[PDB]
């Protein structure tokens, strides 16, 4: 996968909005390329891998 993803990690979700919600990895599926994300208002979603970044920026 393109980007690593795992369990408990914070992650950056492109929304139907166009914009990246915080949220946090409840579980991975590798096969269907989607993960389990619970964002800040406790909501869950299944999101697709390609709209998934860490919420951890390279070059911090
Ligand atoms: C991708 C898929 C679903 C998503 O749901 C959200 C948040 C929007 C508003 C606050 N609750 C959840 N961001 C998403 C990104």
């Amino acid at each position: 996968m393109r980007p690593r993803l795992w369990e408990g990690q914070d992650v950056l979700a492109r929304w139907t909005d166009g914009l990246l919600y915080l949220g946090t990895i409840k579980k991975v599926d590798s096969a269907r390329e989607v993960c389990l994300v619970q964002f800040e208002d406790d909501s869950q979603f299944l999101v697709l891998w390609k709209d998934i970044s860490p919420a951890a920026l390279p070059g911090e």
